[PDB]
């Protein structure tokens, strides 16, 4: 078991979330994305919505562990287009990944809500890793693409769903709660990627979209940890 330390200037959350000049300390947010002291919502259920929320500030870790918890919500069974957790060289403030930037350099953990190539494998969600020359893509849920995946179906749970993902000695995990309880440490394993490289250097970020379809997308909070041995 490795240390934990809170690291308060990649994080954010309630019950003040949002500074009264509107802005959420140490994170610039891009796009739609609203912020309040509750929440942040990132993408709006109105059609083609982008929006993102990015760290200021590179971090520099060898190890990290990240917690995000959030709600996607919409009216429909089917619902676009989903949410995106950062860790990337450059900020990917804006941007057609959604709602970020593309051909980045680092790794994106996609929650995918729809299946874009029909295979009725969505939601998902997908680990993306990248060097800053791969196009993603959106019309086959990056299939192609992807380093791992699982299928969770993390819209409109009752609880607040949360995803922990962990980069230690190389190798990134994530874990779910698929918000089915009120229990906040209840997790499920999704997907991992061993051996893996990422930046020295990098922002965290959270993005979502929306097209055709779409769903409200919620982050209540974002928590980042340093990790050691
Ligand atoms: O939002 C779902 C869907 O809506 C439209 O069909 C397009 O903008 C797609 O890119 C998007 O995936
Ligand atoms: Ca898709
Ligand atoms: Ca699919």
């Amino acid at each position: 078991l490795p240390h934990r330390r809170f690291e308060y200037k990649y994080s954010f959350k309630g019950p003040h979330l949002v500074q009264s000049d509107g802005t959420v300390p140490f994170w610039a947010h891009a796009g739609n994305a609203i912020p309040s002291s509750d929440q942040i919502r990132v993408a709006p259920s109105l059609k083609s919505q982008r929006g993102s929320v990015w760290t200021k500030t590179k971090a520099a870790f060898e190890n990290w562990e990240v917690e995000v918890t959030f709600r996607v919500t919409g009216r429909g069974r089917i619902g676009a287009d989903g949410l995106a957790i950062w860790y990337a060289e450059n900020q990917g403030l804006e941007g057609p990944v959604f709602g970020s930037a593309d051909l980045w350099n680092g790794v994106g953990i996609f929650f995918d809500s729809f299946d874009n190539d029909g295979k009725k494998n969505n939601p998902a969600i997908v680990i993306i890793g990248n060097n800053g020359q791969i196009h993603y893509d959106h019309q086959n849920d990056g299939a192609s693409q992807a380093l791992a995946s699982c299928q969770r179906d993390f819209r409109n749970k009752p609880y607040p769903v949360r995803a922990k993902i962990t980069y230690y000695q190389n190798t990134l995990t994530v874990m779910i709660n698929n918000g089915f309880t009120p229990d906040k440490n209840d997790y499920e394993f999704c997907a991992k990627v061993e051996n893996m490289i990422i930046p020295a250097q990098g922002h965290f970020g959270i993005s979502a979209a929306t097209g055709g379809l779409a769903d409200d997308h919620d982050v209540l909070s974002f928590l980042t940890f340093q990790l050691t041995e």
